């Protein structure tokens, strides 16, 4: 038979800001992304977004590419301050970026999964308070239902919101996002913000009534492992569970803040936006869940302060961000959402790779063998997800091509597909190579 059937999905991932370029082109003004790239010492020797990969420009060729690789469904993001580059200011110039682009994908037989916000918020709304302010569940609303209005006829399957751990706790807290705060009472009632707005796309998408159209969320999970068998290290792995996976796991999916970490938060912050009718909202039913997975953690109790757990190396293999090569926590991840979460709601992984330091050589070739082996051993668990009953409809692997990977800028390389960005060239990596085989055999 068929490891994978002929209507599951094999998926190439990216995001707009970390694609696209063309940043001041057809209306579109700043995001939070822009400015924050402009700062000095936010990221990696400046650089930013200006032009990245070009795929604005170079999008038919980028579709092409994936046609030929027989990719079956794309997942990028819609660029909201291309959309409304002012509040209440549509801008159908940026409207007809995003028709071209899932009309190409359709005419080459590429399902488009859209992801509504991936970080790149309108400095327009984050002038106004951004995802502290509650007023933005508005105007996310407002922005979703134009995007479903205008391009529901073009995109069935939509992500309202990309990793909103990063959104909240990486961007206001620990400082390393947009708009990098570091406060730890805003991070959460960021993280209750986001979520209201996911509320709000929802309510607004099941009112329309789209026919034969998906909606859910896309959570960065990870699977958290006690350093050793002690209560310190037992209760320190809750923690670091909590924080990363059950802080956003539990609203969803139990209509409840998860509660130990509501205690656990309140020593040091306020936790007053919690309440029922948010909840309500929040944990509308979603047609599937997005798991984004890259690695496991380690950790050991440290110094009883906030979040202070310990890194432990457990002396493994790690990727060029220090993240070790784990692929057992995608199958134990992904059975942990079916036995505790989402049971037998269809589960995608919406993004899964890697970054290795690959050079081009003197043949013109990028040997990434690394690349090739660690998606080749995750794969191999969803199979084995798979014929364990589990209710995996897709993958996506990040990335179509090297990108602008945030605070890092150009220097990781995530993608199957390699970027000189002097010239824009796209060269075809060993790992897209042997997608293009997994695609065609369905066979690991
Ligand atoms: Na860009
Ligand atoms: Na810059
Ligand atoms: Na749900």
């Amino acid at each position: 038979m068929k490891d994978f059937s002929k209507d599951f999905l094999f998926g190439v991932a990216t995001a707009s800001y970390q694609v696209e370029g063309a940043y001041n082109e057809d209306g579109r003004t700043m995001s939070i992304w822009d400015t924050f790239s402009r700062q000095d010492g936010k990221v990696y020797k400046s650089h930013n977004g200006d032009v990245a990969c070009d795929h604005y420009h170079l999008y038919k060729d980028d579709v092409k590419m994936m046609k030929d690789l027989g990719i079956e469904a794309y997942r990028f993001s819609i660029a909201w301050p291309r959309i409304f580059p002012a509040k209440g200011q549509y801008n159908p110039k940026g409207m007809d970026f995003y028709k071209r682009l899932t009309d190409e994908l359709l005419k080459n037989d590429i399902k488009p999964f859209a992801t509504i916000y991936h970080w790149d918020l309108p400095q327009w709304a984050d002038d106004l308070g951004g995802w502290l302010n509650r007023e933005i569940v508005e105007w996310y609303g407002e922005y979703a239902e134009k995007l479903f209005s205008e391009l529901g006829g073009y995109i069935k399957n939509w992500i309202t919101l990309n990793e909103p751990w990063c959104s909240s706790f990486l961007s206001y807290f620990i400082g390393e996002h947009a708009p990098g705060h570091k406060d730890l009472g805003e991070a959460l009632l960021v993280s209750h913000n986001l979520l209201l707005s996911h509320g709000k796309a929802v309510e607004i998408f099941r009112g329309l009534n789209l026919d034969d159209s998906k909606i859910g969320i896309t959570l960065n999970l990870n699977e958290v492992f006690p350093a050793s068998d002690s209560d310190d290290d037992k209760v320190a792995a809750q923690i670091a569970d909590g924080f990363q996976n059950r802080w956003f796991l539990d609203p969803l999916f139990k209509g409840k803040y998860p509660q130990d970490m509501v205690e656990y938060f309140g020593k040091y912050a306020k936790v007053d936006f919690i309440n029922d009718e948010d909840l309500k909202l929040i944990s509308q039913k979603l047609d599937f869940l997005g798991v984004n997975y890259y690695t496991r953690a380690v950790v050991q109790k440290g110094n009883d302060g906030l979040l202070d757990a310990v890194q432990i190396d457990p002396g493994n293999e790690r990727t060029e961000m220090g993240w070790e090569i784990y692929p057992e926590s995608l199958y134990n991840i992904l059975m942990r959402l079916k036995r505790e979460y989402t049971y037998d709601m269809p589960l995608y992984i919406t993004e899964n790779g890697a970054a290795f330091n690959d050079v081009v050589e003197d043949d013109g070739r990028v040997h990434d063998e690394k690349r090739v082996e660690f998606l080749k051993q995750h794969f191999k668990e969803a199979k084995r997800f798979l014929n364990d009953g589990g209710n995996l409809k897709g993958y996506f692997v990040w990335s179509l091509m090297d990108n602008f990977e945030w605070a890092h800028g150009y220097s990781k390389r995530f993608g199957i597909v390699y970027v000189d960005y002097e010239t824009e060239k796209r060269i075809l990596k060993d790992s897209a190579l042997w997608y293009k085989d997994l695609i065609s055999t369905r066979t690991i």
